[PDB]
């Protein structure tokens, strides 16, 4: 599923992401936008370390989900990476919360640091009623 901007902002808000561990909604939108263009079936193989990125937040298989083919990987979200490719983003949100529960917070994603950190992200939620 490829969400439309405001459609996703409201969906995230209903799943309890607004201010989760101090992270505003505009920040999660900027992250999703830059990670997959709001596409839940987005995937990326990293030939370098044999891991893969899954879903709207492009969560990696080395630490967060299990795909059975990543060397010595773990499954902190206790989910099959398949769960991160569904149109329904409930599981991806629960895992994204799990990610930010670690020391780095939203900084876990490099794209966030590159395109969202210290930037004007207000434009991502404007007009969405959130
Ligand atoms: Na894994």
């Amino acid at each position: 599923k490829v969400f439309e901007r405001c459609e996703l902002a409201r969906t995230l808000k209903r799943l309890g992401m607004d201010g989760y561990r101090g992270i505003s909604l505009a920040n999660w939108m900027c992250l999703a936008k830059w990670e997959s263009g709001y596409n839940t079936r987005a995937t990326n193989y990293n030939a370098g370390d044999r891991s893969a990125d899954y879903g709207i937040f492009q969560i990696n298989s080395r630490y967060w989900c299990n795909d059975g083919k990543t060397p010595g990987a773990v499954n902190a979200c206790h989910l099959s990476c398949s769960a991160l490719l569904q149109d329904n983003i409930a599981d991806a949100v629960a895992c994204a919360k799990r990610v930010v529960r670690d020391p780095q917070g939203i900084r876990a994603w490099v794209a966030w640091r590159n395109r969202c950190q210290n930037r004007d992200v207000r434009q991502y939620v404007q007009g969405c009623g959130v």
